[PDB]
């Protein structure tokens, strides 16, 4: 983020020509090249590499080619890169020294999915909704209004239940100057803990199931108390197709008078370990509402243990925003989200507090959060973060896709 | 376009799409819950594409076959409010005429919005939920066709607009765009839940 706040050059993309301003004072740029690439969803379409020639200060105007634009679905974006191709006494060959990204004409999806020939088949057990849909099985809690277990065979594919997660591990800007000894009542987290947040029991409000013409649907309903308080409010709309999909529809409702969440969404344990994660959004460094304009949209491939930022104390960390599809292992997650995924629980991270007491967990933890809110950096001693970047609405909607790829 | 009955409900399910010269513009799918106790329960998702202009609006449309003389809601007022222009108006229960809900501008416009209403009456019709609602006599297309106030005619029913999400109105200047850009609907992907009931 920091190099690309303090980027030397600045990039203006007007219809098809980009303007590229130089904010050398005295060099000219003779070291110095444009690396444009447009992308459909991740899947490269056109490049090209066009020289610079901008005087200090200066003004320079690069005319793009013509642009492919296909029917498919999906966004295009362009990435520009300027790139050092001589080795400077400082820096490598092929060093990247500024970047940009603009999002191009956009293709709706306006195709209909094929009929689902099978539908899925749901049993009402008395504690318990199990759905089949041959291979696929899915089985909701009652008590709980969760979805307690997935199953691909015979292998159970969740260690807990995937339920909702309105906290966060408390990071070095919430925690502030605040101790055990001394407390501030103005710190994020010494307000989170007074209101109940890290302590709020989720309590069944309506679990109601009913199958129709080619699928199943779920209603639930949850409720989470504090002191005869009530936090948050959440209600969930599951849907089996007879095509595999999972389709979760999540509406939270927020108190105006309690501390605003740091996060809305979802959590879970995947009882699965995998070695690469390949998403499609925001990337490939650890980047947040507040702090994403260093990364950039593409497909990342990266190994799970560089998901984790190894922060010495530890906080919530591996967030990455403007994700718009997830594969990890057999599950694929569809939708907009902010995902982190990591072998510790928030509440290790929130308990421990050196990195190298840190162990990892059975399975994977999972957390994918329709909304999230900021981390400041103004100071550490005060809330830093703006009022544009907190969870303030009141009322919040997301909706997620889960599948078997 | 498809319907299907529940334990207790009926859901209708459906989903359309704007289109111009071949190119998709907005994507509405909507979901209808008929309720035993009489509720109707429509929730919205709109897909709104990145590279068309902002669109001004996004919400419903409809034209009632009842006038009524009294309009009751429970929101902000009892002024004429939008998104940039909220301040001034407060949050209470407002009953006032049917008249009062058109602003009498001369040259014809969107007027009579009122934003963070909780709770629309309207004759036997009560709305609920979280939207920026306007009602009058007369259409979105007579006003944009007609250039003088006394060249409108009141139609047949009454006009109601209840939209989830309203743009902004500007007035920094009256020859640029003075929309700011927190004010423009440019998230992309919308959603409204509506609850329309007979009291």
């Amino acid at each position: 983020e920091a190099k690309h706040q303090q980027q030397f050059f600045q990039f203006r993309l007007s219809g098809q020509t980009i303007e590229v301003t130089s904010e050398y004072l005295f060099r000219h740029s003779d070291n110095e090249l444009l690396h444009w690439m447009v992308a459909l969803d991740g899947k490269p379409l056109a490049s090209g590499e066009v020289p610079l020639d901008v005087a200090p200060q200066g003004k320079q105007l690069i005319e793009l080619p013509e642009l492919p634009q296909p029917e498919s679905a999906g966004q295009l974006w362009l990435t520009v890169r300027v790139v050092q191709p001589n080795a400077t006494a400082w820096s490598e060959a092929g060093h990247i020294s500024a970047w940009q990204q603009w999002r191009l004409a956009e293709n709706l999806s306006v195709t209909l999915p094929a009929a689902s020939h099978a539908i899925p088949h749901l049993t009402t057990s008395e504690m318990d909704f199990c759905i089949e849909l041959g291979n696929k099985r899915w089985q909701f809690n009652r008590q709980s209004g969760f979805l307690s277990q997935m199953w691909i065979g015979d292998k159970k594919q969740l260690l807990t239940p995937l339920r909702d997660q309105f906290t966060r591990a408390p990071l070095d800007n919430d925690i502030g100057v605040s101790e055990a000894t001394r407390i501030d009542p103005n710190a994020w987290v010494e307000r989170w803990k007074a209101a109940g947040h890290y302590q709020a029991e989720a309590a069944l409000l309506q679990c109601t199931a009913d199958t129709l013409a080619d699928a199943v649907l779920i209603t639930t309903a949850h409720a989470w108390q504090h002191q005869g308080k009530t936090l948050f409010i959440s209600r969930k709309t599951y849907r089996i197709d007879g095509s595999g999909q999972m389709a979760i529809t999540v509406d939270v409702e927020v108190a105006s008078d309690t501390p605003h969440p740091a996060r809305i969404g979802l959590n879970c344990q995947l009882a699965q370990v995998a070695e690469r994660v390949n998403w499609l959004g925001l990337g490939p460094q650890e980047n947040y509402p507040d702090r994403l304009t260093a990364a950039c949209f593409d497909r990342w491939d990266l190994p799970l243990s560089d998901m984790y930022t190894p922060y010495v104390f530890p906080s919530e960390n591996g967030l990455r925003c403007g994700t718009r599809e997830l594969n990890y292992g057999p599950h694929q997650w569809r939708g907009d989200f902010q995902f982190n995924i990591s072998r510790y629980s928030q509440q290790q991270l929130m308990e421990t507090s050196h990195r190298h007491l840190l162990h990892a967990e059975e399975g994977t933890w999972l957390n994918i959060d329709g909304f999230h809110m900021g981390i400041g950096g103004d100071d550490s001693w005060s809330p830093s973060v703006s009022a544009e970047f907190q969870l303030s609405a009141g009322r919040y909607h997301y909706q997620l896709v889960w599948c078997q790829k």
